[PDB]
């Protein structure tokens, strides 16, 4: 997260990191033993970890569950990054208290000018790497349709929409992908792409949830 500021632990208890030896994506928890991110972020080996914010030390509170399955969405475009979401079963329950919780789907879209909380333990400069130990917010506006196709054309799909600012300096960037966009207490994007990171005129792209509430509901379902 560029531009953002620390959000206090435990403050987000539906974060989640993805860990395989080292944290390389975020995740939102949906209830006890399900967990939704982009599908970018699939590999074998994948550890969930929970009630994180400084990840590289044990403080108390965490959770650390390994994932029974990924679930990939079948239609996932890994070229146009069009239905960049994927499900992740956890072998067990996580314990669900104030420092773990999961977040509610969405029943509607959201509107553009929604301010939304991002979150994550990506990259805090937009050139160079700089990745922090604890976790770092960010409130974003959704932006319209035209502003965001205006930015990327012929790159946006229906299953995505831009949030963030046109004059740059504050955006998600490399290590927030697969996190958490809430907007007014419902789960309604998760950080999937963007050029560069906080660059004037290039916000950032997220997995547009509402349109996946039924298929997230019916996999659970089956699984
Ligand atoms: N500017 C942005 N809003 C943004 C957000 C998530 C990203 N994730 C990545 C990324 C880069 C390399 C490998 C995996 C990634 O998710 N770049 C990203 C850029
Ligand atoms: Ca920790």
């Amino acid at each position: 997260i560029v531009g953002g500021y620390t959000c206090g632990a435990n403050t987000v208890p539906y974060q989640v990191s993805l860990n395989s030896g080292y944290h390389f994506c975020g995740g939102s928890l949906i209830n006890s033993q399900w967990v939704v991110s982009a599908a970018h972020c699939y590999k074998s080996g994948i550890q969930v970890r929970l009630g994180e914010d400084n990840i590289n030390v044990v403080e108390g509170n965490e959770q650390f569950i390994s994932a029974s399955k990924s679930i990939v969405h079948p239609s996932y475009n890994s070229n146009t990054l069009n239905n960049d979401i994927m499900l992740i079963k956890l072998k067990s329950a996580a314990s669900l208290n104030s420092r773990v919780a999961s977040i509610s789907l969405p029943t509607s879209c959201a509107s553009a000018g929604t301010q939304c909380l991002i979150s994550g333990w990506g990259n805090t400069k937009s050139s160079g790497t700089s990745y922090p130990d604890v976790l770092k917010c960010l409130k974003a506006p959704i932006l319209s349709d035209s502003s965001c196709k205006s930015a990327y054309p012929g790159q946006i799909t229906s299953n995505m929409f831009c949030a963030g600012y046109l004059e740059g300096g504050k955006d998600s960037c490399q290590g927030d992908s697969g996190g958490p966009v809430v907007c007014s207490g419902k789960l309604q994007g998760i950080v999937s792409w963007g050029s560069g990171c906080a660059q004037k005129n290039k916000p950032g792209v997220y997995t547009k949830v509402c349109n996946y509430v039924s298929w997230i509901k019916q996999t659970i379902a089956s699984n």
